[PDB]
């Protein structure tokens, strides 16, 4: 049905949007600089378990993460997994650990989190150091594209439902406009996206760090705002 927009979740609270049958995602808000965004993660069902991609951005809409999940699907979240070191995708982590969440990242996701102060997931993601490294975890494939919004970006791949996360790496349709790209990587953002594409052509949905999801147009819609925001235009 109708995707849930910003303006239809109320502040600390979290709403589900089943993509695939498993494949939910996850849709919270956040307000800073007088504006208010939404930001997108995943839960994917991994037999009498689920697989958390990503915080509800905050202790708060990640605590009620784990309540609207707990009264909707009423299935453990036994691990989760932050695709990037930022606060939309660490923050919660806490949450997550104390109510007895695995907590999952890249070594460089975990050092750069620890450098930015931000929350530290436990475990360290072995085999995604290298541009092009795959690796499954559970019912997903994560997949590092090399550097695009951060240096140390995943994406999600669920070929059981065929849904590509791409994160704060992928952007939606209706964004024209760069945004947080403080440590972001300009020049290989492009070339990231097309290891994406290449890996990942039978993607059905594709899932952006915030907004609406769409298609694989995603990715050269991504590419055309990132180069245009590279040549200042
Ligand atoms: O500074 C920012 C940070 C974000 C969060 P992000 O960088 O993780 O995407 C942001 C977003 Br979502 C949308 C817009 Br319009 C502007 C933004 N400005
Ligand atoms: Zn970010
Ligand atoms: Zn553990
Ligand atoms: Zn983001
Ligand atoms: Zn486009």
């Amino acid at each position: 049905g109708e995707y849930p927009t910003v303006s239809e979740i109320p502040v600390g609270e979290v709403r589900l949007y089943q993509i695939a049958d498993g494949v939910w995602s996850h849709i919270a808000t956040q307000s800073f600089d007088g504006a208010v965004y939404p930001s997108n993660g995943l839960i994917v069902r991994d037999g009498d378990e689920l697989l958390l991609i990503d915080t509800a951005w905050g202790a708060k809409n990640t605590a009620a993460l784990l309540a609207e999940i707990e009264k909707q699907i009423g299935l453990p979240v036994t691990r989760a997994v932050s695709t990037h070191f930022h606060d939309d995708r660490v923050g919660g982590v806490d949450v997550l650990r104390a109510a007895g969440v695995a907590t999952y990242a890249s070594p460089s996701t975990r050092r750069l989190a620890e450098v930015e102060g931000n929350e530290i997931p436990t475990h360290s993601l072995e085999g995604l150091s290298s541009s092009g490294d795959a690796v499954r975890f559970g019912p997903v494939e994560l997949f590092y594209p090399g550097a695009a919004h951060s240096t140390d970006n995943l994406v999600v791949y669920v070929p059981s439902a065929s849904v590509l996360y791409g994160g704060c790496a992928i952007y939606e349709l209706s964004r024209t406009s760069a945004g947080n790209v403080a440590d972001a990587d300009l020049a290989e953002w492009p070339t990231s996206i097309e290891r994406i594409q290449q890996h990942y052509p039978e993607a059905q949905f594709v899932i952006p760090g915030h907004g609406l999801p769409g298609g694989l147009d995603l990715l050269k819609h991504t590419t055309n705002v990132v180069k245009a925001h590279t040549n200042r235009s």
